[PDB]
Formats: C-alpha cells, structure tokens, sequence
C-alpha cells in the first residue's frame, strides 16, 4: 500500500510511497512489533557471488537514475562491465563517484539519525588503497583533523578496503574514534566512562599504559587485512575538547567536566551494492542531549545527577520532587553554552528536531518518503515539546545502509 | 519464536512466550514497522454469528483455566450453554464473574498503559440493565462518586449494554467524563481547552448554555440504545478539582490554573469473547506528566510554556537556552505538589515507570510476557532518566481488549 503518516501537532499529512522500494526486513510481523528492540537480528550483517549481481544492478540502477541517465549507454555498459567483473573475481570495485553516492545514501537511509537534513553535505575519504594499520592510523588522523576544522565541524567518512573472503577484514576496534576510558576500582566503583571498561582493558591487554584518570582519551586499536590490531595514540593537539561550564552557577566549573567535540562512530558496517565495508568511521557534530542526558546522566554512564542536584540545593529525599529532572535541564543548558562559547559546532534538540521535520517534508516531496525510527528520533528529554514526538513515522530499511556488526574480539582468530 | 527482551540499564533479560497466544494484528509487516502510527486500522473496531463461538470458546477457555478448572464439567457445560445461546440468539450474555474477569484483562492487556501493575484491583460496575440516557447519567454519577472517594482515588469501570444489531448502541459522546470546554474567539485564539472546541460546540448545538470561560466542566452527552443523545450536568460537588500552586514560586498561584482529579476515558470499546461494549467508561488516577506536560504544554492544548517562562525570568530569545525545558520541569513539580498537598491521588513518572518495570517482571514470570508499547510507555519528559526508556518491549494484541471506535457524530442516523 501507499501509506499515510500524520503529524498530530499540526495535522499535516504526507504520503509514503518510498517504502515500496524497501528491500530488507524489520523484525516485525503482523502479530508482533519489535520497534523497541535495540539490535534486532536484521539491523546486523558472508555473501556469495550468485547473490551479488542483483545487488550491484539494483544499486547501479539507482545511481544512474539519479545523475539523470537511467538506461543510457553509459549505464548499460557499466552494468555489463560489473557483470563481467563479478564473473571474473566473484566481487567488484566501485567507481569513486559510485562510492560517494553510496556513502551519502547510507546516511540518507539511516532511519535512527535525526541529523540527516545534512546528508548530501558529506566529505568522503577513499582509503581503499590502505594496507597496514599504520596507514589506517594516518587516514584516521587526517579524518579527525579535517572533520574538526578548528571547531567548525564538518561531516566526513573514511572508507577502508571492502571485505573479501572474511578472514581478511579491516576493522577499527574502538566503537568511536574518540572515547574516554573506563577503569574499575579496587573496591568496585568506576572511574571515567563505565561503558568502555571492557575495551579499556583490551588496550591494557595489548600494551596500553593507562593514565588511570577520568577523561583519558583511549588509543586507537586498528586491524588491517585481518591481522592482529595495533595501538596508536591520536596526537593530543588533534583531539578538541570543551570544558563544561554554566552561564549561571559558578560552582559548575568546579564539577570539572568536559567532553570531546567530535562524534565519530567506527564500529559499523557500510553496505553499497552488496559490497561490505567493515571499517568506515564517520563523524558529524553532537546534538546536546547525547552528552548532557545520555553520556552524563545514564545510570550506567557518568551518573552525575546526584552531584549536580546536591550543589543545586535540591529536595533529594522524595522522588516526586523531580530533582532529577530539574538537574537534568541545567546540565544540558551547560553543555550547549560551553560548546557555543568555544565556537564548537553543536545543535540543541529543539533546532535538530525541527530540521528533521523540515527534512522529512523534503523527502516525501522529492523522494516519496523518509524512513524514520521514532524510538530513536525523539530526544531523551523533553520529548513532547519537540515536534518529532507528534510526528508519525514509517520505519523501513533501504540500501545503501549502515549496519551493526559483531565486535572484533569475539570473532577474530588471534595469536 | 520464543523471543527475548533486554533491559540495557541493568542487563536483565526476560523471555516472552505469551505472544504465541496473540491473536489480533499490529499493522506492522516484515518490511515496515508502524509502531509510531497513533490510530492504526487494527487498534480500531460489525460481527456475525459464525465468527462468534470461536471467540466465546477462546475466552471461556481462558476464564476457566484461571479459576483452576480448565476442562472440568462446569467448563464444558458453560461451553455448550453458550453454544446453544449463540445458536438461538446469534449472541450471548456473560456471567457477572466472566464480565469482571474480562474487564480486568482488557486493562491487563492494554499495551499502551503504564499503570497496569494495578490491573487486578478494578471495581466493575454492571450497567447492562440500563435502558435510558437518564439511567446512564445516574450510573455515571455513581461511578464518578465511587472512583473519586474524597481524593483517595479508586480504579473503576462501568459497562453499559453490549452492541446488538449496530443501530442500537449505547455511547458516551464525551471522550472523557470530566473535560474542560474549548471556545474559539471572535479574533481567532482559543479559551479553555483547544482539544475540545469541536465537542464544546456540539453541546452548544444540542442546547448547552456555555459559561464561556477557562475551566468549564462540559456536560455529559449520553446516547442510549441508539437514540439521540441528551445533555446532563455532573453535580459540581462530584467534580473534584485541584488548584495548581508551586512549593517555591508564589507567582505560580496567580497563573490561576487547576485540573480535575479523575481521569476517566469514555469513548473506547471493550471487547470480551467477541462481545462489543460500545460504552464502558473507565477511570484511574493521573500520572503527573499527563497534566503538566501534555495538557498544559502541548502547542495545540493550553500552551503555557510562554507565560511560565516569562514569570520565571528566562532567556526566551534563543532556542538553545532550554527555557522551554526549564519551565516544563517547574510546571510538573507544581502539578505533583498541588495534588499531594490536597490528598488527591497522583503518581510521578519516576514512581510509575518503576512500578511498570516491576509489573513487567511479574508478568513474564506468572504469565510468559507483558505486551507493551514503548512509544506510549516512555513518559513525555525526561525519558531516559526513567527505567522504561532502557527496557526493550514486545508489542502484541491480546483479548479481552480496549479498542478505539469512530466518534458517534460521524456515524449516527440523526433527527
Ligand atoms: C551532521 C550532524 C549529525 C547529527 C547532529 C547526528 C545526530 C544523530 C543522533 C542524535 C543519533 C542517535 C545516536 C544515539 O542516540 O546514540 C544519530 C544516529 C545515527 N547517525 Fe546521525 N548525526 C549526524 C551525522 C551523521 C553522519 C555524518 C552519519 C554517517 C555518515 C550518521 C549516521 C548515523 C547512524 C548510522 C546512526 C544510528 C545507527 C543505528 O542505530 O542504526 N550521522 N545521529
Ligand atoms: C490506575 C491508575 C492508572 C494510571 C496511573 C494510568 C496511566 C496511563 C497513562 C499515562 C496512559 C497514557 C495515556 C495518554 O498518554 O494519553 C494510559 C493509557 C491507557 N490506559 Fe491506563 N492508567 C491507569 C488506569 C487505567 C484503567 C483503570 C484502565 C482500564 C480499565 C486503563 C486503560 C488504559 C488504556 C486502554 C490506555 C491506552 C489506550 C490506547 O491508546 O490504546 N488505565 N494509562
Ligand atoms: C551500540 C549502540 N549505541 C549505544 C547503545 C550506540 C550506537 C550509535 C550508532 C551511531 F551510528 C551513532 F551515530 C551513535 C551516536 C554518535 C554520533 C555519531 C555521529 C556521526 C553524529 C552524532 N551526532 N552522534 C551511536
Ligand atoms: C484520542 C487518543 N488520545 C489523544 C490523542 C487519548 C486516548 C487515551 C486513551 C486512554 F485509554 C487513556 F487512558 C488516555 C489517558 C487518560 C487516562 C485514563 C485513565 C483511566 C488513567 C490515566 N492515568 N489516564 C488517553
Ligand atoms: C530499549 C530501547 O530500545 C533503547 O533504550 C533505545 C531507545 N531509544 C534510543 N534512542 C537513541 N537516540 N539512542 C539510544 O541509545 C536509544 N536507546
Ligand atoms: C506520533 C506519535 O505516535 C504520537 O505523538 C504519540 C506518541 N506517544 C504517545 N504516548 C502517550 N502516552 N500519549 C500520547 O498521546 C502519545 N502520542
Ligand atoms: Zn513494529
């Protein structure tokens, strides 16, 4: 069917036909909806040569039918040229223009990303000539320097060689290029980021010397062509950081918090015409709530609601005092204000969710729809005073796409 | 399959097998997830006699297999007794114990209700001997008096005669028993509740004399046995109200807000063993955010973020000042504090979402699962500092159930 989605704050109706092009599967059925399962066994991704040419043809048909040359001579010859090469090698190689298109549309198709209004402004760095972890480190550094741009952040992706057999894989073992370390204490508590305690100790295992503090930047663990991964330290001058202060409470500086400017995810898989790129770090800029709500106030992360409430003079005895809510707002005003006063790109959840509604309108117009995961798009605070709360959204999977993949340390043949 | 749901704040895993009993359909498919569509064409509900006995048998099998007498003599005789009566009349009549069971389990099965830990403490008022709108008014008044209990609120449902042919329907035209009126102005703005502007003018149409103010309690519009609906005014002494003040800001009293104590939905349909009860008003007590976030701060409702921010001395020029967020927290501390100081039952979104996680555990233990709609369960503010944000939830439809139904004024043969 050609389904309708409604906004209940403005009564706007849009018609989705793009879902007819949808290919992958959701995890839902007619009798169960799994839209709140985090890592369904569909959002995660070994493929053979028979299955490859339909996926190449499907992709190539979209590419040429977008540069305004569907079915022309250049299209049919590339169709045959790729057919021939999949016959010869049981794989094939994207042109540079095809790689840039595919990467931009994987982002365009990321239903859980609220930032996609920017999808066509993506800088693609082709690292498919990389062969060693040192080369990887070099490519990653250049990506971090470019994307940061002195705090005037620029979105970018670096794409390492595609998977071939499976035992020869390029992988970044870090989940993000820039992350703070987590250390478990002699008693039991946690210094730094509890999320990374396991990875912090893998770096310790392979040889890292930990400054065992709070906001210690982890080294990169880089695996090239299936070889064992090697440690490298991002030059500190390349890691831009923002000390968090408040435009009111002067005790807020004493909290001694700070965060890094560059959100750069490095553990996911990029799929383009049936080709799988197992190392493809991509970066943008932060929405404020990622740091102030999730990073700082998740119970299993930094978990600072306690201390901010104390210093705010809050009624912490009762739950219905909303002391947690009240400290959460101040923390997020602070993250935003610090980044802005330092000229580091950041977006608040009101501006970002408005832009995504604007983006949704454009997509239903010039595309017939916009796949969207409400569970992930609505921000983790103040949900219903943002316009995405009230927007019905259809979730479906289109390719090119970003997918989850198993962690390398559970699947790698070592020693 | 026998699926697993995970909590990512505590790493707890539960196994859902109850979804195998699921019967209805979600709206989702393998290729699209519609978990954010508000009123899917499945959550809404004319049935014949052939389809009726499977639904009666299915229901009767659950009922007897719960009072610890599955398949016994009393079960098989009621099975045959209902079979005989569906042969004779092409419908049938629930026993009183069956009605109480069915109603309690419709609530138990309401995947969008965060309050269900209380599902077994429901007071069921049998109004199936009702025949006139005056009788309806009398039954409703008694329900409002009982459920309110001097501010010590008690959950309750009143069940009017079941649908028979379709043209003879009991209906409450109000969407809730107690609602404030909405009036459009001579210029264009809105006094009172903008949500009810249409219904407020239907009461005006049928003869209501509007005190054209803010918090005017609407009359009841009651339709009995398919006849045209008639207006009745709930005695003011039965409508308990809470003036909203703040435990800090003394200008907050000057805002002149108040709300009613009793949330009582009256426009939905109760399905029990294939029988449809088109009038079945049910009431509980409020979660604070329903009033303070949605009722007061929705753009298309009372929309008070402006005035509270002004009186709070807020930087309203910029969006990233989070002045909206900051005023939203104060408004909700105020709703909670007013209700509590007046001894009117209310629950904060932290206590309620903790109880639902507790409830989910009980259901997976003694039931094999708990159908749950994440999109509706996560509260509309401070989502991720409540434990339901981090809880994966399977949504599926079980019967007995509450369903949506068309508004009566679009389907009724008038004059
Ligand atoms: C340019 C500014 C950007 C902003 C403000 C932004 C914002 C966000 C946010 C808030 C999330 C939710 C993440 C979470 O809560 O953990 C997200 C998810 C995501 N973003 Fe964007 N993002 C941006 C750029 C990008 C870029 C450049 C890419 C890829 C080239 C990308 C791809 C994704 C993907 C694949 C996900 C979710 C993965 C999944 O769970 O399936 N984003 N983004
Ligand atoms: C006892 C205290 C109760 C609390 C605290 C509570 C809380 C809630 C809340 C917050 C919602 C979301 C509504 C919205 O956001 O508009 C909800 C929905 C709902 N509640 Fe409960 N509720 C309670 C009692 C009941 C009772 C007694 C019934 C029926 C007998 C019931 C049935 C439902 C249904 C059917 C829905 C959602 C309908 C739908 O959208 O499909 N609730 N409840
Ligand atoms: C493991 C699953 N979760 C943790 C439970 C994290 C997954 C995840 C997957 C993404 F693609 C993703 F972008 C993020 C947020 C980081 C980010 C990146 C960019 C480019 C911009 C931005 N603004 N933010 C988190
Ligand atoms: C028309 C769809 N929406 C508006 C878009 C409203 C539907 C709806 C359907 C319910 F069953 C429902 F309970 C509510 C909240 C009112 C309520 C009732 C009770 C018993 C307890 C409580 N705490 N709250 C709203
Ligand atoms: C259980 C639930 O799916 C999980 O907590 C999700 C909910 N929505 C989210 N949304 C975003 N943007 N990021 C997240 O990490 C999550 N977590
Ligand atoms: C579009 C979206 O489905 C709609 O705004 C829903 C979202 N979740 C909700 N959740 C609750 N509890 N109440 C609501 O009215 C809504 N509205
Ligand atoms: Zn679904």
């Amino acid at each position: 069917r050609f389904l309708k989605v409604k906004n209940w704050e403005t009564d706007v109706v849009l018609t989705d036909t793009l879902h007819l092009k949808s290919t992958l599967e959701t995890g839902c059925t007619e009798h169960i909806c799994m839209g709140s399962i985090m890592l369904p066994s569909q959002h995660t991704r070994v493929a053979t040569k028979d299955q490859l040419f339909p996926l190449a043809k499907e992709f190539l048909d979209q590419y040429y039918s977008s540069i305004k040359r569907f079915g022309s001579k250049a299209h049919m010859d590339r169709l045959e040229e790729v057919n021939k090469e999949i016959e010869s090698t049981s794989t094939y190689q994207l042109k540079d223009t095809e790689l840039i298109y595919g990467a931009k549309h994987a982002w365009r198709n990321a239903s859980r990303c609220v930032g996609r209004i920017q999808w066509s402004k993506l800088q693609v760095f082709d690292a498919r000539d990389c062969t060693t972890a040192h080369g990887m480190f070099n490519y990653i550094c250049n990506h971090v320097k470019y994307a940061t741009n002195k705090g005037n952040l620029r979105s970018a992706i670096t794409i390492f060689p595609q998977r071939t057999d499976g035992k020869h894989d390029f992988r970044v073992w870090n989940s993000q290029l820039i992350r703070y370390a987590g250390y478990k204490q002699p008693d039991g508590s946690t210094l730094g980021d509890p999320a990374n305690v396991q990875f912090t100790e893998i770096c310790i295992q392979q040889g890292w010397k930990a400054p065992r503090g709070r906001f210690d930047v982890l080294p990169l663990l880089l695996q090239a062509n299936g070889n064992d991964p090697e440690l490298f330290q991002i030059p500190p001058e390349l890691v831009l950081e923002v000390p968090i202060r408040h435009p009111k409470f002067d005790w807020f500086k004493d909290l001694g918090l700070k965060w890094y400017g560059l959100p750069a995810v490095s553990n996911m898989l990029l799929e383009i015409g049936g080709l799988e790129f197992s190392a493809c770090p991509f970066s943008g800029w932060y929405m404020g709530t990622e740091i102030g709500v999730r990073d700082y106030c998740d119970n299993s992360r930094y978990n600072i609601l306690e201390e901010v409430a104390k210093k705010m003079d809050l009624d912490m005895r009762k739950t219905s005092s909303l002391w947690k809510d009240q400290a959460l707002v101040e923390i997020n005003i602070a993250v935003l204000y610090s980044f802005q006063s330092d000229k580091v790109t950041i977006v608040d959840h009101h501006s970002a969710t408005e832009s995504f509604i604007k983006h949704m309108e454009n997509e239903y117009r010039c595309r017939g729809g916009c796949p969207a995961d409400w569970v992930w798009i609505v921000p983790p605070m103040s949900g219903s005073i943002t316009p995405v709360f009230h927007q019905e959204m259809l979730n479906y999977r289109l390719t090119p796409s970003f997918e989850y993949q198993p962690d390398p340390w559970n699947t790698h043949v070592w020693k």
